[PDB]
């Protein structure tokens, strides 16, 4: 069940997986350090995740190079252009939820299930290096968490709205992608499983009740 790591089949489709990594390890590290501007009391720590987003951001380019693959960094933006054109907009309206919700929460749980599932499948090289990113993405997944927890009552239509729009953004992303992914024997059901096991919890860590997270459910489904 390993895959050939030295195909043509096999590189052509990880570099494309491989650019979205490594521009969503950019794209995270420009996005804790936007947040810096609405929350300017937690600079310091923001940046602390930026910088571990631009350690990951190495190692993941380290893993193309280690198998001769050139990263497909056109495509790879071209695939975050719509969930970082949400990101940007909220940022502009200082909806500091909502780019938490983007970036803290849903690319967050698309992380943590994009690197389990691909874990198993991996080179002896990347495995290592994907293996260390992990207690990362949960340390991140939790400061989002924190601060949604501690701000519901204040942004509680405002997430139930972000939710709406950007969980189906994230469903037309794995969608796009779940080629290339089943090339690297990445399975799409163990990877929306994942994404909603940690989406689900961090929704319970933060206050919502199963009717509500349901709730989102149902207006992401509308
Ligand atoms: C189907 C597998 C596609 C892989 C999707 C990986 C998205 C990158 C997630 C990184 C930006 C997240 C982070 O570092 O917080
Ligand atoms: C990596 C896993 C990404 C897929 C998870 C998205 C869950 C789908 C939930 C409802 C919102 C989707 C829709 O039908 O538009
Ligand atoms: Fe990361
Ligand atoms: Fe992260």
């Amino acid at each position: 069940a390993l895959p050939d790591f030295t195909s043509d089949r096999y590189k052509d489709a990880y570099s494309r997986i491989n650019a979205i990594v490594i521009e969503g390890e950019q794209e995270a590290h420009d996005n804790y350090i936007a947040i810096g501007t609405l929350l300017p009391d937690h600079v310091e720590e923001l940046k602390r995740l930026a910088k571990m987003e631009m350690r990951h951001k190495k190692g993941f380019t380290a893993c193309g190079k280690n198998l001769g693959v050139e990263a497909d960094m056109d495509f790879a933006r071209e695939f975050f252009a719509p969930l970082r054109d949400n990101f940007q907009t909220a940022l502009g309206q200082g909806k500091t939820p909502t780019c938490l919700l983007i970036q803290a929460l849903l690319i967050e749980a698309f992380a943590i299930s994009a690197y389990h599932t691909y874990i198993p499948v991996s080179d002896p090289f990347a495995r290592k290096i994907t293996e260390g990113v992990v207690k990362d993405e949960y340390t991140h997944l939790n400061y989002g968490e924190a601060w949604l927890k501690a701000n519901l009552e204040s942004c509680r239509e405002e997430l139930l709205e972000a939710n709406r729009e950007n969980l189906p953004l994230i469903r037309r992303m794995l969608d796009q992608v779940a080629g290339d992914a089943a090339v690297l024997q990445m399975d799409k059901e163990d990877l929306i499983e994942d994404f909603l096991i940690a989406y689900q919890e961090s929704l319970t860590e933060i206050g919502f009740n199963t009717r509500e997270i349901t709730r989102m459910a149902a207006a992401a489904l509308v």
